[PDB]
RNA sequence: AUCACCGCCAAGACGACGGCGGACUGAACCUUCAUUACCUCUGUUUG
């Protein structure tokens, strides 16, 4: 929370005697404080909310800092005379002063004259005193301007008897109890911001009546008038103003009681609810409407209605709103409680931890369809590549039945299969009636997994649904359509390659390793330790953590931390460095040691550290997150020396809560995202801008980052490690040919519908996998989760979920073993479209170790997911658009050309880095023109040799289909939204509400539409790709996708937004222009990398060189794709 | 559309023309992978 910058998170909870929802504030993630008590009490609540008061009488230099003499002496008297007050008053500590004032004075509390010419120096004074006045000096100088009575009225209004901004109070009450001050009214207002369990508040107490006399004239248009009067007057400054919501508000009142007193002959507001509809309430819903829309930050005036016709639908549509979020609130509480025990209205789902409850769960349902939709899109490739068999649903009766009779297709798909299973012998021998079942069996697998309205449980209720589908091994009955019985030989076939696969492991993770040099470099003991360990963490484990960074990011902020604090001349701030190594760069893998390193603490940190890592508490969590502290504060006091209070500097992570006793790892990392979604939209206020946003708001990241690098050092330290952090960059092995030991046996005892889910997931790729079991582990890891109070019903949950864990974990240990060192499993001769000439294709991608190799097999895995999907269809006229030419071919390999000396690139990747370092080294504000010169003509080969590699191994081609599936991966998971709100959430509500709401229920079901549930279904199965010729149009894809989303405005709304920022996260520089409520105008650029950003040239002027992170070719694509065109700014 | 969206604090008199909450709500963030990878390190307070 924002109010007084006090410390902690809000809960609600029931308990109160009502039986209502209530706001407490918690301080420690356990303790629970009255909101009224503890913003009376707490120090630094109170003395923020004293500094918030007096900055409305007296304002603080604008910061969006230095004040003159007159405003800091105002500002201090009024300050040292409150203090006072508030001492005797005892709210206020002595100990507590200082405080209040560094937080009076946060520019400083020490200048010199402002005619001085001193380092330190006050602004001159102004004109008026008048300049710093704030909206609420009015109020507060009524009885008197002094400081003394300025700050008694300050207090009277805080403490006693809370004023409006006119000064006069605002409650004056005739019953027992006294009217409070601001600081209880407004703690009690947050108590009771608690969520709706009803509509009670929803009906529209006026109508056609009260219209008639309000709009006698047009309230709206006049209203307009004062935001364009507004807006004229900002703009007629030299620099242009622009006025926001917050400053349109008190003129927007104004007019507003202007008009209610020409509709009634009065200004009072007050009205009676309950009496029924009246020109009143109709009136406050006006207010509410033009308050709404001066919370803007972004263009309010522009939103501001021209009319009352517009007003009128405004105010429709956004009751419309409101009525469907509430009713899809109450559909997903009712939906997550089930039958359980208790009494919709006392739902632990109601409350903060049931909703961050619902949030996860949400999100893990969103993956699962969205992994399903892609397997989805794989079957279709795999079964019927053109399109043979209006339901576009393979899975579907009507289609499946198709599919079976036809015998060749059957088993032209069993031919191909390799693209998706790798080699599988086990599957070979089935016959012809074999191979029905098994695709038969497949389609009826991914439909069971696809077509589940589920929810996470403690009950697991999700995974015994996926295991009635999946451990079925016939379907359908004799005497009707859809008779299938799985042939013993195909069920043995199924069991048999997750049992394959997990019999295998071990001497996968032991040939990993080998592969990677580890046993080279590591002692036969040291190296046996290692290896079993990782075994054991894949073969035997409990769910573990997944808020683990990854390993080259948490490695990426050590090295930033290490490098500035072994910069400075204090070796006390050394102690905050790991002899942790610092992250590899993809060409220094080339080197053994670095290789062998690298991968053993990978290997390390992913296994064994996290099984470790995630259930310890105490002393060895406690101790790094003290550390990690203590690390941010000692880097903060290092670089801001020189500021204002900076010997009582903490670093961000400060404000942050220690671990409580007996708190987990997984259950404080846990914690910890929910402070940086608070974090993030609180950045997004300050500035909307995401990436900006992300900067600001990353202070917690690197907070789990050092926490875990430190955490990761102990680790390594006290089970025996040390050894991998020892190893050097280009030292020759310890042992030449080393003697590996025995692998270690990696047999599982699978169900059959763990085997038949593993083969399911072959056709979603292992990104997706990844990403269901980090959101598996992420709601694992929830604390306040609703349990059972049964006894063995957790002790059944546990063991799906951990059988479903494994499967998820063996197909992504397991990655490319049935794929490496075997031919293509696919046909490559489409894909010589690419090129100009066919035959330079073949070359270089058909067989006729090495860096040039590694590259091959990443364009052919490329190619492969492509093939998978068979977007070749899709694409191929854009692709063939921009064939690659023999002269890049030829351009790239002289660049390259390392046979008679150092190569064009690796010079210029030297040069590049060798002055860079010189700069940051030995004078890091300062470069010569001459320096500058050589470092923007190794840039420019570096661009080229990016480009033509981005071309020539097809990156670009394989970026771009990326790209595509990304967009529409995110339009898909906003049709699950919809499906989900509108087929589930809405219904319950409805059914909840019965015949007593039927205008709610016609609401609720305005959110479907025949074209909405179409673009539902055309997105769900990748309909808008199904196009033989022409390229897709995203923009239309988007369009679509907002009118689907209509029926919740902040979805709607966030749509183009998604895709936006989606694009600025890959430096794409994507806008696009709204007309007649459609997105149109693509265009596309780049946002530049900028080298030497603070560096000036020796000779004067910014040094800066800026590189282009992409070749013309790719943001050509990407404009195609959007229906757009490329426009990069001059 | 491109930071929105939902909700709370009612009046003894002319106003809420002022204050707020929000893992509570979307949007973000985080993420197995020997991927394209490039921006010195590091960051208080305000906002």
């Amino acid at each position: 929370m924002q109010i007084g910058k006090v410390q902690g998170r809000t809960i609600s909870e029931f308990g109160d005697p009502a039986g209502g929802l209530k706001r407490k504030i918690s301080t420690d993630g356990k303790n629970r404080k009255e909101l009224p008590a503890h913003l009376s009490s707490d120090p630094k609540a109170l003395i923020g909310q004293w500094i918030s008061g007096i900055d409305k009488i007296y304002r603080k230099p604008d910061s969006r800092p230095t004040p003159s003499k007159m405003q800091f002496d105002a500002r201090d008297d009024l300050g040292e005379a409150f203090w006072k007050l508030v001492s005797e008053a005892g709210l206020a500590q002595d100990s507590d002063y200082d405080q209040f004032k560094r937080r009076l004075h946060p520019y400083g509390d020490k200048f010199q004259p402002a005619d001085s010419g001193a380092k330190l120096k006050f602004e001159a004074d102004p004109p008026e005193p008048q300049a710093f006045h704030g909206r609420w000096y009015g109020a507060m100088s009524k009885r008197g301007n002094d400081a003394k009575e300025l700050a008694a009225a300050l207090y009277e209004h805080l403490h006693v008897d809370e004023k409006r901004i006119d000064g006069q109070p605002k409650r004056n009450p005739k019953t027992d109890k006294f009217a409070p001050g601001l600081v209880v009214a407004r703690a009690l207002g947050i108590e009771s911001s608690v969520l709706p369990r009803g509509m009670a508040r929803l009906a529209r107490n006026w109508g056609e009546e009260e219209i008639q006399t309000y709009f006698v004239v047009d309230v709206a248009a006049s209203v307009k008038e004062v935001a364009k009067a507004a807006v004229s007057a900002a703009q007629a400054f030299d620099p242009p103003r622009q006025v926001s919501g917050r400053s349109l508000s008190p003129k927007v009142g104004f007019a507003l009681a202007e008009h209610l007193e020409r509709v009634t002959g009065s200004k009072r507001c007050s009205f009676d609810p309950a009496a029924g509809p009246s020109v009143l309430a109709l009136h406050d819903e006006v207010k509410k409407t033009y308050k709404r829309l001066c919370a803007r930050g972004k263009n309010a005036a522009r939103a501001f209605p021209a009319d009352k016709t517009e007003l009128l639908a405004l105010m429709r549509h956004t009751h419309e709103n409101r009525v469907r979020n509430q009713m899809v609130r109450m559909g997903r509480v009712s939906e997550y409680r089930g039958q359980q025990a208790g009494d919709l209205a006392q739902s632990h789902y109601w409350t903060s931890a049931g909703q961050t409850e619902i949030k996860e769960s949400e999100i893990f349902v969103r993956l699962w369809v969205g992994a399903f939709a892609l397997a989805g899109r794989s079957m279709k490739a795999w079964i019927d590549p053109m399109g043979k068999i209006n339901d576009r649903d393979l899975t579907a009766a009507v289609n499946i039945r198709q599919v079976i009779s036809n015998k060749e297709m059957v088993a032209e798909a069993m031919a191909r299969r390799g693209i998706y299973f790798g080699e599988t012998p086990e599957l070979d021998r089935l016959g012809a009636e074999g191979n029905e079942g098994f695709v038969f069996a497949l389609l009826r697998y991914l439909r069971g997994c696809r077509n589940q309205t589920f929810h996470l449980g403690a009950r697991a209720g999700f995974l015994k649904e996926i295991r009635k589908e999946l451990e079925k091994t016939r379907w359908g009955k004799a005497k009707e359509a859809e008779h299938v019985v799985l042939t013993d030989k195909t069920v043995a076939a199924i069991r048999a390659i997750i049992d394959n696969d997990a019999k295998a492991l071990g001497a996968r993770l032991l040939a990993d390793l080998s592969g990677a040099f580890v046993a080279h470099y590591a002692s036969k003991e040291h190296f046996s330790t290692l290896y079993s360990e990782i075994v054991k963490a894949v073969k035997d484990a409990p769910e573990v953590s997944s808020g683990l960074p990854r390993l080259k990011l948490l490695l990426k902020r050590a090295d930033g931390v290490r490098g500035y604090v072994h910069g400075l001349r204090d070796t006390r701030k050394h102690a905050f460095a790991t002899k942790l190594p610092p992250p590899p760069a993809p060409r220094e893998l080339d080197d053994p040691a670095t290789k062998a390193r690298y991968i053993a603490l990978l290997r390390l940190y992913d296994g064994p550290f996290r099984a470790y890592a995630s259930g310890i508490t105490g002393t060895a969590l406690a101790g790094p997150a003290a550390r990690a502290k203590e690390a941010a504060t000692a880097l903060a006091q290092s670089v801001n020396v020189t500021k204002a209070y900076s010997d009582v500097m903490e670093g961000r992570t400060s404000r942050l809560r220690p671990p409580n006793d007996g708190e987990t790892l997984r259950e404080y990392l846990s914690a910890l995202t929910g402070e940086t979604a608070t974090e993030f939209r609180v950045q997004i206020g300050y500035e909307s801008d995401s990436e900006n946003a992300r900067k600001q708001a990353e202070f917690i990241e690197n907070y789990r980052r050092d926490m875990l690098a430190f955490m990761f050092e102990d680790y390594i330290r006290a089970k025996g490690f040390d050894w991998i952090l020892k190893i050097e960059p280009g030292a020759t092995a310890m042992t030449r040919a080393p003697v590996l030991p025995e692998p270690i046996d990696t047999r599982g005892q699978y169900e059959h519908w763990q085997a038949a889910l593993y083969l399911v997931m072959h056709f979603v790729p292992a990104s997706d996998v990844s990403n269901l079991l980090h959101q598996l582990r992420k709601w694992e890891a929830l604390q306040g989760k609703y349990e059972l109070v049964q006894a063995d019903a957790r002790r059944e949950a546990l063991d799906l979920v951990k059988r479903f864990r494994d499967v998820l974990v063996l197909f992504l240990k397991t990655g490319e073993a049935r794929f490496e060192g075997r031919a293509a499993p696919f046909d490559l001769k489409p894909f010589r479209a690419l090129f100009a000439n066919p035959a330079t294709f073949d070359r270089l991608f058909m067989a006729t170790a090495s860096e040039p190799e590694l590259r091959v097999a990443r364009t052919l895995r490329g190619l492969r997911q492509i093939a998978r999907y068979n977007h070749m269809a899709v694409l191929s006229d854009l692709f063939a658009k921009h064939k690659v030419r023999d002269e890049e071919v030829a351009r790239l390999a002289e660049i390259e050309d390392e046979t008679q000396e150092k190569s064009q690139i690796v010079a210029a990747q030297e040069l590049r880095t060798d002055l860079h370092d010189k700069v940051m080294k030995c004078h890091p504000k300062t470069i010569s023109p001459e320096e500058r010169q050589s470092y923007a003509a190794a840039i420019k080969t570096i661009e080229e040799h990016r480009f033509l590699v981005g071309r020539v191994y097809l990156g670009d081609h394989l970026r771009l289909h990326r790209l595509m599936m990304d967009v529409i991966g995110r339009l898909i998971d906003y049709a699950g939204a919809y499906e989900r709100d509108t087929g589930t959430f809405l219904i319950n509500a409805s059914k909840q509400l019965g015949a007593g709401a039927d205008w709610a229920v016609t609401i609720a079901g305005a959110a479907n539409t025949d074209a909405r549930t179409q673009t539902r279904k055309d997105l769900a199965h990748f309909n808008v790709l199904d196009r033989a010729d022409g390229t897709p149009d995203l923009t239309a894809l988007v369009n679509r996708a907002r009118e689907m989303m209509a029926y919740d405005r902040k979805r709607k709304n966030a749509v183009p937004r998604s895709i936006l920022d989606m694009l600025a996260r890959l430096g794409l520089t994507l806008k696009w222009q709204m007309k007649d409520h459609l997105l149109q105008d693509a265009t596309i650029t780049q946002a530049a990398i900028k080298h030497l950003d603070k560096v000036r040239l020796t000779v004067g002027g910014p040094a800066a060189v800026t590189e282009a992170r992409f070749s013309q070719d790719y943001l050509q694509m990407v404009a195609a794709v959007f229906n757009g065109s490329v426009q990069n700014p001059k």
